[PDB]
């Protein structure tokens, strides 16, 4: 079959920073111990492979991207138990060990596994499964999901319900779990509360998902395109408001239209200065920021520490605080008992061959989700 | 009786910064409607005094200081029903109006009536109580208890149980509350936890204190000042760390301390770095960072968010989170129990009229709380 042996597939390469994805042949090596080789199905495009292009984000290149996916089990290496051959699979950038101290604290889900605090680019055992004209590429996030054929730890996969459409719940392994965790378990929105949420992304979409499925009586979305508020208002907005159209900083509008501040408020961009803001307006006693959005590498924020000092809370996620392998099975059932909605954040749907397409639609500022197809 | 005529009596007035107090004559005019005038007792030196005298915190002069401090209502104005003449209390440099959305709120304290956002330093109702040369005098937070007599605000006042010892209960006004509050209730520290204070004064000291009722296991005290680190010790903390002692920076070294960062950390000082290195310090994936520190007027800390995205908490608050006319006259029902001491908090009396020594021992690190007996 394909088992235990070399398989050539097709691949998107980036090989260099701020330059399209190349799409072509790469060699993919059979999985080793504790390791699973996936045949991917589905894959969205998500604003942080974007930073990878971009320099936002720093890991080594050249890189097969890729996060948000999912798939089929093509083979397993030697001691794999949680997943078999056949089985239906959502690679999780975030990994699950189960060993470390924050796997077993109760509300800790950035295991010490992860590749992102100090990115290597390779599997767990510092190597690399990839390589493409003669030379090795690296791994991203341990996921690497922009090929055929991927192989991921087996801490970074979980299996999830054989009946699943993979072309809908790959967002599962990254943008709706994280915004919909960033809501309801990072800030823990109360009924009746009031929200901001800045950007009106596929993540920040998510995250009014969760405020609405959290009872919070008015959600302000915060967007300065304001071609992003239908669909905002669409899954729960109550107002949307665009900075440009005002005079005054928008921290002083919102803390106006609340009366006094906002309940919980989210960033879900990736800039200092919309972090400071949001952590501004939420109610200076009492209020509640959580940073979703991921900024520029190196670059520090400044801001007055009275604001603290007053009583607000602040604090940031990696995937909506979700413990990454326990929780994404869970939320595939709950998604196939109709417990919340995908296709809201799917905007395209396109070939993989279409990827520099898809990125395209994400930069200029007219897609939310684009999902690849193999 | 001196119901409803002006008192003349010594006050200890700063009349610019840097300076020593001058004890002298001050007429104090009777309670208005929902006023109080207190006979004071006994106040604490609290480094928020002192930052009012170094311009580190910034209120209008000249003014009447103190803060922490308990007296004998001496008479209350028109429609006052919450003490009267003969009552014990304690002046609440926090007010608790009982009607704001902060009050009504079940986690908030600062209160919207406060003067400390927007500095005035006056009565509620914008006029001051005080004149010394002929000269009006500024109140301070709605307290200003270096005063033989002073007049405050109802909604800054709490009596308290009539038997209570005035020289030590007035530290349940500002220092201890705040410092046991800090652990208790903003950071929630929990049993078996690490916990690491940022500065070993009077609040840091009441912060262990507040640490060791909640049960964490270690406690590590940081001060560069290695004097403070044998009362430390006594009230709770399980090791002390001066940051001069080593090459590495103290972050680092309490990270490699806590094998990989301490659950709660606890800012003490005021100082914009510490600020920083304590939530540097703390679990980068659960870890709770509590400042209690007063920072330096208008000046802005730099700091770097992928600390937050990680899963960092980070929060302040004023007076221990508690609400505080509710709760000061429970805290001195406590201390009545022997629920928590006072005494080692406490290392020097003097008279009033010893005031600027007071201060000179509070500088010279000398002291923790000096307390002033009129
Ligand atoms: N914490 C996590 O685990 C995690 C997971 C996924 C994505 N992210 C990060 O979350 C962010 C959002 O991702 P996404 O996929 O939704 O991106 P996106 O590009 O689809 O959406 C960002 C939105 O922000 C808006 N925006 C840009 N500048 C703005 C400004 N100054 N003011 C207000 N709105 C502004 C854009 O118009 C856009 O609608 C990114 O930084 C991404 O890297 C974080
Ligand atoms: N949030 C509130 O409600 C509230 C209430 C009370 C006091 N405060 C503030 O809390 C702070 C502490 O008050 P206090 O009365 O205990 O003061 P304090 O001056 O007695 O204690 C501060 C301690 O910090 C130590 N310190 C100084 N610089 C240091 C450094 N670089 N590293 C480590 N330790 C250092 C000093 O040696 C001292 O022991 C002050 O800023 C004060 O204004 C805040
Ligand atoms: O530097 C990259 C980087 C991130 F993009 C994070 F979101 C994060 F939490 C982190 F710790 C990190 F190191
Ligand atoms: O005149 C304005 C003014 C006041 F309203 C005061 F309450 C005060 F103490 C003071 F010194 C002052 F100058
Ligand atoms: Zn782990
Ligand atoms: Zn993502
Ligand atoms: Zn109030
Ligand atoms: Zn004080």
């Amino acid at each position: 079959s394909t088992a235990g042996k070399v398989i050539k597939c097709k691949a998107a390469v980036l090989w260099e920073e701020k330059k399209p994805f190349s799409i072509e042949e790469v060699e993919v090596a059979p999985p080793k111990a504790h390791e699973v080789r996936i045949k991917m199905v589905a894959t969205g495009i998500c604003r942080s492979d974007d930073h990878v292009v971009s320099g936002t984000l720093v890991t080594p290149l050249p890189v097969i991207a890729g996060h948000e996916a999912a798939g089929i089990v093509e083979s397993i290496g030697e001691g794999v138990t949680t997943v078999r051959p056949g089985d239906k699979v959502i690679p999780l950038a975030t990994p699950q060990c189960g060993k470390c101290r924050v796997c077993k604290h109760p509300e800790g889900n950035f295991c010490l596994k992860n590749d992102l605090s100090m990115p290597r680019g390779t599997m767990q055992d510092g190597t690399s499964r990839f390589t493409c004209r003669g030379k090795p590429i690296h791994h991203f996030l341990g996921t690497s999901t922009f090929s055929q054929y991927t192989v991921v730890d087996e801490i970074s996969v979980a299996k999830i319900d054989a009946a699943s459409p993979l072309e809908k719940v790959c967002l599962i392994g990254c943008g709706f779990s994280t915004g919909y965790g960033s809501a309801v378990k990072v800030a823990k929105v109360t009924q009746g509360s009031t929200c901001a949420v800045f950007g009106l992304g596929g993540v920040g979409l998510s995250v009014i998902m969760g405020c609405k499925a959290a009872g919070a009586a008015r959600i302000i979305g915060v967007d300065i395109n304001k071609d992003k508020f239908a669909k905002a208002k669409e899954v729960g907005a109550t107002e949307c408001v665009n900075p440009q159209d005002y005079k005054k900083p928008i921290q002083e509008v919102l803390t106006e239209m609340s009366n006094g501040g906002v309940d919980f408020s989210f960033e879900v961009i990736g800039r200092l200065d919309t972090m400071v803001t949001a952590l501004s307006c939420c109610q200076e006693a009492y209020g509640v920021s959580v940073i979703v959005g991921v900024p520029p590498d190196s670059q520090n924020l400044s801001m007055n520490p009275m604001l603290l000092l007053s009583g607000r809370t602040w604090k940031g996620a990696i995937f909506g605080g979700f413990k990454s392998k326990d929780s994404v099975p869970k939320l595939v059932a709950d998604f196939m008992a109709k417990k919340f909605a995908l296709d809201p954040l799917i905007t395209h749907v396109l070939p993989f061959e279409k990827i520099n397409e898809g990125f395209d639609l994400l930069r200029s500022g007219e897609s939310i989700r684009t999902i690849l197809t193999f």
